[PDB]
């Protein structure tokens, strides 16, 4: 695979968002992945709705948690593969309470046909990402509250509890790393991003990787 890949360089990644006091990380991970995949399928980069999932995805638990894989399936099986634009269904769960699901007054910004679950291997995840784009991954974010910048060479890897988005990697640097987009505003980390060492399963990054497929 390529020595280094950064999808932000190809204009495939939207701006960093804010999940607020809502434990809706899984929704930001799933939607961030869809946004990138939609763009890569030959459509203009569009901001999609995390609120749609938090409010309408009943197979998940809104601000109490959820799984990216459940979200991908809900979109396909229950919402006719549609994903609304963020402008038509704005985020309103930052206070910690998700408003009821509304089935009208929204515009479809993208559609997906399914999803694939990637192998639990960093080299294999990197290979898929280099060709197919950003991947939704679950990580242990225990040591992330104190993160201020730089490449994290040591990360607590015990329990998956957070959903984020892998946008790239750099194998040519002193210590190879992954580039990850977080949803805790641009004030956190490196303008909303975090770099963790690659190759030693830092933060359990290879455990639950997946991506939506837009036919
Ligand atoms: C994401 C949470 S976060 O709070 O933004 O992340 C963050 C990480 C770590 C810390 N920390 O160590 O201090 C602080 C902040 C989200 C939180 C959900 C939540 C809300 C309130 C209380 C506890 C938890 N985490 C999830 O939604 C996980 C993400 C995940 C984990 C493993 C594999 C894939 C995705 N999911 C989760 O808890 O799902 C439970 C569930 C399963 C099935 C159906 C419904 C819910």
């Amino acid at each position: 695979a390529p020595a280094a890949v950064d999808w932000r360089a190809r204009g495939a990644v939207t701006a960093v968002k804010d999940q607020g006091q809502c434990g809706s990380c899984w929704a930001f991970s799933a939607i961030g992945n869809v946004e990138c995949q939609w763009f890569l399928a030959g459509h203009p980069l569009t901001n999609l709705s995390e609120q749609m999932l938090v409010s309408c995805d009943k197979t998940d638990s809104g601000c109490s948690g959820g799984l990216m894989n459940n979200a991908f399936e809900w979109i396909v099986q229950e919402n006719n593969g549609a994903v609304y634009t963020e402008d038509s269904y704005p985020y309103a769960s930052g206070e910690g309470i998700s408003p009821p699901c509304t089935t009208s007054g929204h515009t479809v910004g993208a559609t997906i046909t399914g999803h694939v679950e990637l192998p639990q291997d960093e080299a294999q995840i990197a290979a898929w990402l280099a060709v197919n784009g950003p991947v939704a991954v679950a990580v242990d974010a225990s040591s992330w509250m104190t993160y201020t910048g730089g490449v994290m060479t040591s990360c607590v890897s015990e329990q998956l509890d957070h959903g984020v988005l892998l946008v790239g990697y750099n194998d040519s640097a002193a210590v190879p790393y992954w580039i990850i987009k977080n949803s805790w505003t641009t004030q956190w980390g490196e303008e909303g991003y975090i770099r963790i060492a690659k190759g030693s399963n830092q933060c359990l990054v290879k455990e639950e990787a997946s991506s939506a497929v837009v036919g």
